[PDB]
RNA sequence: UUUUGAUCAACGGACCAAGUUACCCUAGGGAUCGCAAUCCUAUUUAAGAGUUCAUAUCGACAAUAGGGUUUAA
């Protein structure tokens, strides 16, 4: 849902000497919102991206001025967010009936000006539809995420054995005998600091930018996990996790988010509870600034326990704002 | 006792005569492709740059098809 467009201006008409007078302005290129289903239909359909708009027609004799040209139009999902080559945001089209002067058509041919004809602009805008989820799940590699959130719904989540796996987003709603359905999200686990976009990078946590909350597993194995070479302990993890977050932006560590710890049918994992509640909260032999929302629950995947009471939470935060 | 006379130029030249008709009439006949000169575009060129985990090409200069413009009552 992060495809890319290149579009092209329409050109000015010439003009007509001996007082035919200005030609029509070249067309205009207008990406348009339509059905969501429609963001499939440009990044697959249509496989060439160059979309190009009329012409201004040139002057007649009678001196009629220009027909404006005929405007090209981009059929886009709602809730998309226009953005240039560069990144810079240049709309969003957040509801129906949503049109974005992308590209401008070329100005109309005048003769009485410096300028003959003159041609219409023609740029690279990215188009990007990043998953707008009530709430958002973050953790590292083999935290548990896609596990969790499939014993929540139906959805039938790619389980990662190793990391790196589950690189797209799989979207999930839960529902509530309350009626609410709430949608959360499972991106691939992260690495540390991933400021320099190292290995996986924060490409993929654009995502979790629109996500209103922020949902954070808290695997009890990832507690002191090999990662390979040195082994990291879960209150590292917290303290990375946080700083890696400000570091890619402030606001995404100001924005609500929630823990869930991972992983505690173990025995040794109930040993760790007691560690897990020791670290954080009094403070700990240190090893940026980092923030601690509370909501942190107990539970165990795979087995299922303490599921429910974990839901229950969400929703308050939710409900709360 | 030898000669001269025309924008008669509608130029084989009436000495000297314009409009108008739906108010009309008669006799009839009818019908009932080229060059150049720039400028746009489209396809094939690509000189170039390019590019970067549901992520890229555009495009000099040409070639070729169209549409204009200057170029001839
Ligand atoms: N004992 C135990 N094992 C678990 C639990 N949850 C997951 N696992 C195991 O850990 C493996 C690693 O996959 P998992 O962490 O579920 O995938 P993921 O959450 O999508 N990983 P990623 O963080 O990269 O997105 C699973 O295939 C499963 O065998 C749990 O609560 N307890
Ligand atoms: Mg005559
Ligand atoms: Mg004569
Ligand atoms: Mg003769
Ligand atoms: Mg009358
Ligand atoms: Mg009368």
């Amino acid at each position: 849902d992060n495809l890319r467009i290149f579009t092209k201006g329409g050109s000015g008409g010439m003009g007509y000497p001996r007082l035919g007078g200005e030609g029509g302005r070249g067309g205009d290129v207008w990406v348009v919102a339509h059905k969501n289903m429609t963001l499939k239909q440009l990044k697959n359909k249509y496989p060439q991206k160059r979309f190009v708009a009329g012409g201004g027609a040139n002057s007649r004799v009678s001196a009629l001025q220009g027909s404006k040209g005929k405007d090209c139009e981009v059929p886009a999902p709602v809730g998309i967010s226009v953005t240039d080559e560069n990144g810079q945001v240049l709309g969003e089209l957040n509801k129906e009936e949503d049109r974005v002067l992308v590209a401008k058509g070329g100005l109309g041919g005048k003769l009485h000006t410096n300028f003959l004809p003159l041609k219409g602009q023609k740029r690279i805008v990215h188009l990007d539809l990043k998953v707008i989820a009530d709430v958002g799940l973050v953790g590292f590699p083999n935290a548990g995420k896609s596990s969790l959130l499939s014993r929540v719904s139906h959805a039938t989540p790619v389980i990662a054995d190793y990391a790196f796996t589950t690189l797209r987003p799989e979207l999930g709603k839960i529902m509530y005998n309350d009626f609410k359905q709430i949608s959360v999200a499972d991106l691939p686990g992260l690495i540390e600091g991933a400021h320099m976009n190292k290995g996986m990078g924060h490409k993929f946590l654009k995502h979790l930018e629109r996500t209103r909350q922020l949902l954070f597993v808290v695997d009890i194995s990832g507690f002191q996990l090999s990662s390979v070479t040195p082994y990291r302990t879960a209150f590292e993890t917290i303290i990375l996790l946080t700083k890696e977050l400000e570091l890619y932006k402030e606001e995404l560590q100001t924005k609500p988010a929630l823990l869930a710890i991972n992983k505690m049918d173990l025995p040794d994992a109930q040993v760790k509870l007691q560690e897990l509640m020791k670290q954080l909260l009094s403070p700990e032999d240190f090893l940026e600034k980092a923030l601690e929302f509370q909501h942190i629950v107990p539970i165990s995947t795979v087995t299922g326990e303490g599921i429910a009471e974990l839901k229950s939470c969400i929703r308050k935060a939710l409900d709360e704002q």
